């Protein structure tokens, strides 16, 4: 995440944290994720789309730290990898960008509530938020294009969700936005997700309870002017959440 402030998971109790595994021990960061159910975990195909074997994955909740452990953190390894049929990426888009992880502790339970660790709740099919609704993304993505590390501190940062008629504008995406994308940008276009936060949720709060709006996908750059973040729309993969899960 490009701006933004460092946060801690207590503030964000749904984010799930992606690895891929290697021998001796070490694990390399992959992408987000957010906790929908007990067993289910949320995320982005093409994070897993060159490495497709649920065996390598590990993912954790309750954690801040990319790299060191926080108190109260759950480990798991991944049972189903499932990702969508019909994904595909041309010259500028992911589409059909959702994946689901069936997760599963070493001890063979599912993920259970505490204070840094809850599910958020999904849309309503086709009700989402109007544009202009500030929303929040949570990731250990890379905060400066210059760094060679990411940030060891979970971060996150406030967007606002643009109008899918301003996002198919010619200086904007054109037709590579479709109605299953969603955009957000800062109205400034000095936050923005970058390399790393995909997978990621797009949060907004509606009538007080937490929402999963989107999953970071894809965009151009990261915090470019007119280059906002393109996230998969949730409400539009309703069914197919519904009969993977
Ligand atoms: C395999 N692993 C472990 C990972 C881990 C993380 C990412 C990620 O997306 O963050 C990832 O996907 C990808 N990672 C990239 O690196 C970067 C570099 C800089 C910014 C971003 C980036 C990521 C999310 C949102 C936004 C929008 N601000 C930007 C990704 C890519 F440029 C692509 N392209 C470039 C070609 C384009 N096209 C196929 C659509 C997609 C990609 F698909 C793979």
């Amino acid at each position: 995440i490009i701006g933004g402030e460092f946060t801690t998971i207590e503030n964000q109790p749904w984010f799930a944290a992606i690895y891929r595994r290697h021998r001796g021990g070490s694990v390399t960061y992959v992408c987000g994720g957010s906790l929908i159910s007990p067993c289910w975990v949320i995320s982005a195909t093409h994070c897993f789309i060159d490495y497709p074997k649920k065996e390598d994955y590990i993912v954790y909740l309750g954690r801040s730290r990319l790299n060191s452990n926080t108190q109260g953190e759950m480990k798991f390894e991944v049972e189903n990898l499932i990702l969508h049929k019909d994904y595909s990426a041309d010259t500028l888009a992911h589409h059909n960008d959702i994946a689901l992880l069936k997760i599963r502790s070493k001890e063979g339970r599912c993920a259970q509530p505490s204070r840094t660790i809850q599910t958020i709740c999904l849309p309503s099919m086709y009700n989402d938020p109007q544009f202009g609704t500030s929303c929040e993304i949570t990731g250990f993505g890379k905060e400066n294009s210059t760094d060679y590390l990411y940030p060891e501190q979970l971060k996150m940062t406030v967007v606002k969700l643009i109008s899918h008629r301003e996002c198919q504008q010619p200086h904007y995406y054109g037709s590579e936005v479709t109605t299953k994308m969603l955009c957000a940008a800062d109205p400034q276009w000095k936050t923005d997700s970058c390399q790393g936060d995909s997978g990621g949720p797009l949060v907004c709060s509606l009538q007080g309870r937490m929402t999963l709006t989107g999953i970071v996908s894809w965009g151009r750059g990261c915090a470019l002017k007119d280059k906002p973040g393109v996230y998969t729309r949730v409400s539009h993969f309703l069914p197919w959440i519904r009969s993977h899960t």
